[PDB]
């Protein structure tokens, strides 16, 4: 079998991807975060207390004929950003994009925090790192991937993000019109639950490639990309104006400048992510200070390969026996 759904900004700025999801029988489809850096499949539901819906679309279980109580089981997860949620666990038939998983775990939030109810968007999170991350107690869920995984073609899904436009994510094959030249594969190591590998340098625009080893994880569910405040001090010393803002909470830069682009390594192969993809706009409506997309990790504890740089590839997530990571330009 395989599967392939269209994928979604949220807004003009990229900030987040949204994928329908069908949950249930009669379907329902919400719009899900397709996260790689965590493991939890949630959705906002009729157990959502009341003030924290906003718009969202939610899950009913009592209105779907394949649902059922996974009797004792709760969850409770808090992100990077600070942002959490938490509640009690179905399980129902889950599809994305013509792949069907009966049995699924699916987490019914009872409470979110703030940035999910202001978010009106995003109805939830599938995630799709690794099922040792998974929340879910006492009994660990594994993820709709894991799950999928024996019935796929291939034990495969790609990320194909687009840059302020749709994108796809595909299960069980690889879409070899999707990209350019070859797909570069990297290790993976799964000990901390993440799909995380090691880059071998950096440019800053047109400059020489610095090689250097650069741990960090791919994660569809980070906005921007966050590396060694060496490695960003190095990339904004090059932008006119450009600063480290406490109050702001990172680089901000002129408005009126034009951004130099960011490579990155693969093994031996070199993914361009464009000056306009760094791009992240005022600070606040009207504000000649614009965002940087490009951050120190200096505090966060690891670096982030998120939506900035894996926009600018078409990106293998290879759950093999021994995982793997492979990059294509686009």
């Amino acid at each position: 079998s395989t599967g392939s759904a269209t994928t979604t900004p949220i807004d003009s700025l990229d900030d987040a991807y949204i994928t329908p999801v069908q949950i249930g029988t009669p379907a329902q489809t919400l719009n899900l975060d397709f996260d790689t850096g965590s493991s939890d499949l949630w959705v906002f539901s009729s157990e959502t207390t009341a003030s924290e819906v906003d718009g969202q679309t939610i899950y009913t279980p009592s209105k779907s004929t394949t649902a059922k109580l996974l009797s004792g089981a709760t969850w409770s997860i808090s992100y990077g950003d600070g942002s959490s949620s938490s509640g009690d666990v179905y399980t129902d038939t889950v599809s994305v994009g013509g792949l069907t998983v009966t049995g699924q775990a699916v987490e019914s939030a009872k409470k979110v925090s703030s940035s999910f109810t202001e978010d009106s968007t995003i109805d939830g999170l599938l995630g799709l790192a690794f099922s040792t991350l998974n929340t879910v107690s006492p009994t660990q869920q594994k993820t709709f991937f894991d799950n999928a995984k024996a019935s796929l073609d291939s034990p495969v899904f790609t990320a194909d993000l687009g840059y302020h436009a749709p994108g796809t994510y595909n299960f069980g094959f690889i879409d070899t019109t999707a990209y350019t030249g070859s797909i570069t594969y990297t290790a993976v190591s799964t000990k901390q639950g993440f799909w995380e590998w090691t880059s071998t340098g950096y440019a800053v625009g047109s400059g020489t490639f610095k090689s250097t080893s650069i741990d960090g994880i791919a994660d569809t569910g980070t906005t921007l990309l966050y590396l060694p405040a060496t490695v960003v001090s190095a990339y904004w010393a090059q932008v006119s104006g450009a600063k480290s803002s406490s109050s702001v909470g990172g680089y901000v830069f002129p408005c009126s400048a034009t951004l130099p682009s960011f490579t990155f390594g693969v093994g031996s192969a070199r993914i361009v992510i464009p000056g306009d993809y760094i791009d992240f706009g005022p600070i606040s409506t009207g504000s000649s200070s614009c965002f940087g997309g490009i951050q120190s990790s200096a505090g966060i504890g690891i670096n982030i390969f998120g939506d900035v740089a894996l926009k600018a590839a078409f990106v293998v997530f290879n759950g093999a026996t021994t995982p793997t990571l492979g990059f294509a330009s686009k």
